[PDB]
């Protein structure tokens, strides 16, 4: 079998605490950098022989997290009572990057994409990502 | 179930443009470094211990990329009337060193390998892949 | 699958070898490397604490596996007696001890419930190797 | 004595050929992608307690680079038979930086900078960097 | 002359918000992950033929970075109704590391020291310094 | 104090060495390192090509240098008996090697005109050390 991908990469710079005694010093209110990486793969090469538009795929991530960007997610009622930890966060840009492919953001070519993956750097040492089917 | 792989880095110097609205500005002659990183996969080590002869990998992949590099690919017989994206390129790329591989060029064991993934990096915020089985 | 979610650790040691083979021309020498060591642990659900893996413990028992491993001459290592520590002969070998270590509970009753690892060891700016295997 | 310093990072995807012998296979019409630093240093923080308003300084860096971006910089009048080598474009992009502070486009605060380095990353393993005061 | 170093890397994770119409979105409270990166000069290798000793150099960086890790800087008495810029910080981790210095905390040998410069990266795009001398 | 050009190039080695003090820990035994090795060079003014320097014999000559120590355990060389091959003193045994090779004019006659180089060694993702000097 074979596959195509690309990635785009941006970031944010956020706020926010762990609840659990499992997290140590990470309870208290701090915050991090996640570079943010959207992958997207696809079977076959579309008929501009490309997997996307990059110039969407760059603008329809940054709606995505300029909508997390600059803020305190421990104020966020969308993360209310949920430990916003870097794999969670992964996912929720994950499937709000899937909503709009599903949308036609990403143009009618994007329809015919495999799947997709959102990797989260949090710093030089840790990262985590979210793979899933579209 | 397992697997192993190596990764081998070099790079390439081109210029191309491309045809579509789709592509904005691209649609200028402008040019790419892409950093090249072909990986190499497989189930169980060779009679050496390794994936593949390492040195072979690089001569092979120098090789293959030797032929793009220092050229502009509008120009490039191989290449008319197609656009260049980085994701087409990858699977050049691979399809070349698959080619190399099943001639023998990288040593009798590397007939084993299962498969192979072509990664290209156009700057430090986008890049692209082509996996395939070998 | 429908998804997949993963976290990666990153530590790193620094080693002497030499390898037995004339593929491998002057690696034939003693030399050494050092290697970036990168543990990715793969699940399809996040646990209660919302996370793929308690990251003090996933940190804490990398160091334990690579800390045998830091500062020798892996030639004189009884471990690897007769056998060639190729980049991706030692991925193996790292995820392995790994393993071992989540099967103990090492890493957390949670960690149980991961459905891989993989290694990946960065020799250099242009080679790297990695293993994947299930848990 | 002491010095502050900020850098940012934009990119730009070029093609060009270079003149003469010397330059062996790059003497062909080629391109590169040039990641590009610009630092800003200064010996006391503004009244904000910053080097320099980054936003201005992140928006100034692209309208200058936008200039280049996806060009043959062959066909550029201003590089009429000069070689756009790394190093030159460095000190090209220092230069027009140094006057877009000169005219208070990085704001007035700016014209206390004591100067600044222009880098361009041309791979992974080669680099240039010019560096003036202003 | 000629001039010896060795940069040290550690991390921090904080938040903070900004004071001030030039900062924008970050007058909301947000965070950062911060690389800090610990550069010592000197002219001359001491009796072990290095610059410093190592671990005295990690474990003093780690000490001063661990006093701000994992906190609201806002909220910090330190720096009550200042603006925790990436540079200010390089600074105030400068200057903290210089004080060990001076006590002999990273050996005798690191009072011959000639300098410092401590650089923060806040993400991919954008990082910070300051030199200083000791 | 006006202005300076540079350019980067960047190889790297793999070697094995030992410390020699208790200062040194666990890296008073035989391990090895990976050193990515950074050289750069700096003039004020581009030459007659609109370069700092040759980079193809920038590059080789880089490359002759870091190959004469290049898959070896540094600690059996008669030059460095004695010593502790630290990054830091690696990255003046290179520097001083390049300058000698600049000053025979093997990097160009233009390199003569060089106001100094910079030479830096990565030994991990964490530690890195440089030597500079004039020309
Ligand atoms: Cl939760
Ligand atoms: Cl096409
Ligand atoms: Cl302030
Ligand atoms: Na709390
Ligand atoms: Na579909």
């Amino acid at each position: 079998s074979h596959m195509f991908s690309i990635t785009v990469r941006d970031h944010i710079m956020i706020a926010h605490s762990f609840r659990g005694d499992v997290f140590g010093p990470a309870q208290r209110l701090h915050g991090a950098t996640f570079l943010v990486d959207a992958t997207f793969r696809r079977e076959q090469l579309d008929e501009d022989n490309i997997v996307v538009d990059i110039g969407l795929a760059t603008q329809e991530l940054g709606a995505v997290v300029g909508a997390l960007n600059y803020r305190n997610l421990d104020n966020e009622p969308d993360f209310a009572g949920v430990n916003t930890s870097t794999e969670f966060l992964a996912k929720v840009i994950a499937d709000r990057l899937a909503e709009r492919v599903h949308k036609g953001a990403l143009g009618e070519g994007a329809r015919g994409l495999a799947g997709l993956t959102v990797t989260l750097h949090e710093s030089h040492v840790a990262w985590a990502s979210y793979e899933r089917a579209l």
